[PDB]
């Protein structure tokens, strides 16, 4: 299995420890895949080859939204992880994209992100 | 002509006034489908409504200075729908634009225009007269 992981970079890195914990655990379930022109090309090539796309969508970010948009049109199964504890309200375009097994948006408490990812890959992935 | 405009909402509303200026100017060149940008459980409806608008749109315009999930998502869908896209970014803000947005630039099909505020209306006039 190949897992594409999205997180905020130029959108801000406030949740980057959370991203390392997500990436470490995604490694229990598959290979984790992840000149602006070359950066876009490289990541698109990875998105196109990915078996599942996982995105942490608490910190707003153009690139994360952009990767989710391209992934949905590709038909790739998607998991978005949102942290309501931030005090943020999740983008309507993201939470509203939710659609069966194809696109799921899970709210999480940060002390449980590892166990939620365990649950997703165990029972919520086709 | 139908025009889809993208601008941050829950990504933050600090560029609101400017979105109003953009939408007002965009009106001169087509009907702006996503009027709400200038101005629960129901998010499902919004996504459906906005994708419908996106499929119908002749051109997608996005002000990409404020980082936004929804804006990036709209841009992502629009590229996949083969839509002609204009992105507008303000280097004054002290932001660095997403490499995924800048790196998506592709001839006349996907453009990213750096501009100074006070100049946004003029830049909109330049794009539509040309393309
Ligand atoms: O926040 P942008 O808006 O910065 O979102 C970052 C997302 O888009 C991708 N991405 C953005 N920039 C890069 C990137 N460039 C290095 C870099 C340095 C500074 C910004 O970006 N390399 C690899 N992936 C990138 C990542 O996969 C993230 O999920
Ligand atoms: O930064 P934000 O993430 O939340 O994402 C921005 C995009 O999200 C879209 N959007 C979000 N809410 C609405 C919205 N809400 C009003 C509404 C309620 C019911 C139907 O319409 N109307 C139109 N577009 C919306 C806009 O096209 C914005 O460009």
């Amino acid at each position: 299995r190949s897992v594409y992981f999205c997180g905020s970079i130029r959108g801000g890195r406030e949740d980057q420890a959370l991203y390392a914990r997500i990436v470490s655990r995604l490694r229990r379930y598959g290979k984790v895949l992840t000149g602006d022109q070359f950066i876009h090309e490289q990541n698109l090539n990875w998105l196109q080859q990915a078996d599942v796309v996982v995105a942490e969508v608490t910190q707003p970010s153009l690139g994360v939204g952009y990767e989710l948009g391209r992934a949905v049109a590709l038909g790739k199964p998607i998991l978005c992880l949102f942290r309501p504890q931030s005090g943020r309200v999740l983008s309507a375009m993201i939470r509203g994209a939710a659609d069966g097994s194809r696109f799921q948006v899970w709210d999480y408490a940060e002390g449980e992100v590892e166990t939620m990812l365990d649950r997703y890959f165990e029972a919520y992935l086709v």
